[PDB]
């Protein structure tokens, strides 16, 4: 029986270090837990939203959710601390984001890791599928770096439950990335798996991308029309019409004809496979090395 739990840790076992970063939706801090018997440092991220009753609120659903997920692709809440404020402390990911990461290695980084990424955020999307749960938020800068090898998923801020026979949401409100959103989560505020679909897509997008801003010139207000016009993100300059193809099902107008996330495991991996086949990158030959490269890399 699968079951939350939340465990509680104590002030005194925490030494923040710094900060991380200011999204423009949340702050977040770096620092370095020592349990109070067993002697060791273990890095961790501390997520602090700052003080209403509602983002209070917010906080208890996002940690019951963290809470409750576990997959090598879905960075796990790991405990509480109880300060001021409410603290959510995970398990700290040295590369960081993968947003920023691709636009600082985008001449290091071959197709073989883009497909490989692709396949692990379509798994741990495939995994908070079969736990009903919707992400309502997947973006590449949720999205985390383990290892230049292994990617997970953070940020459920906004992800909500689904109900016995509910296989959808409504939203409250607006404050939604809207670039990310699909047509239908736009005009109706309706919520499903197959808008995490399209937000897969808009990843798969950003990756693809090496970091570009989806609708750039686009002032928010007019992506609703430019969708309706039948128009979606331009083909990246790596991506054959193979891959474009797969975004481009990611963001028709019927719902129910996007990919699962099922089957978009399947794709990716077969075209892991073969990665020259399907992204045309000028080096590919060449590798990074991380870890002697410090770069982003703190205990
Ligand atoms: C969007 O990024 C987050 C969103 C939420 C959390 C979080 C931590 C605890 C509860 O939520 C934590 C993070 N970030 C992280 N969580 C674990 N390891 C991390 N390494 N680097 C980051 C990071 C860099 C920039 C933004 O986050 C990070």
């Amino acid at each position: 029986p699968n079951q939350a739990l939340l465990r509680i840790l104590k002030e005194t076992e925490f030494k923040k270090i710094k900060v991380l970063g200011s999204g423009a939706f949340g702050t977040v801090y770096k620092g370095l837990w020592i349990p109070e018997g067993e002697k060791v440092k273990i890095p961790v991220a501390i997520k602090e939203l700052r003080t209403s009753p509602k983002a209070n609120k917010e906080i208890l659903d996002e940690a019951y959710v963290m809470a409750s997920v576990d997959n090598p692709h879905v960075c796990r809440l790991l405990g509480i601390c109880l300060t001021s404020t409410v603290q959510l402390i995970t398990q700290l990911m040295p590369f960081g984001c993968l947003l920023d990461y691709v636009r600082e290695h985008k001449d290091n980084i071959g197709s073989q890791y883009l497909l490989n990424w692709c396949v692990q955020i379509a798994k741990g999307m495939n995994y908070l599928e079969d736990r009903r749960l919707v992400h309502r938020d997947l973006a590449a800068r949720n999205v985390l770096v383990k290892t230049p090898q292994h990617v997970k998923i953070t940020d459920f801020g906004l992800a909500k439950l689904l109900g016995a026979e509910e296989k959808e949401y409504h939203a409250e409100g607006g404050k939604v990335p809207i670039k990310w959103m699909a047509l239908e989560s736009i005009l109706h505020r309706i919520y499903t798996h197959q808008s995490d679909v399209w937000s897969y897509g808009v990843t798969v997008w950003e990756l693809m991308t090496f970091g570009s801003k989806p609708y750039d010139g686009i002032p928010a207000s007019e992506i609703s029309s430019i969708l309706e016009k039948g128009e979606r993100l331009p083909q990246p300059p790596i991506c054959t019409i193979d891959v474009y193809m797969i975004m481009r099902k990611c963001w028709m107008i019927d719902a129910d004809s996007r990919p699962k996330f099922r089957e978009l495991i399947i794709e990716f991996s077969k075209m892991a496979r073969d990665p020259q086949r399907y992204l045309v990158i000028q080096g590919d030959e060449r590798m990074h090395l991380p870890s002697p490269t410090d770069s982003n890399f703190y205990r």
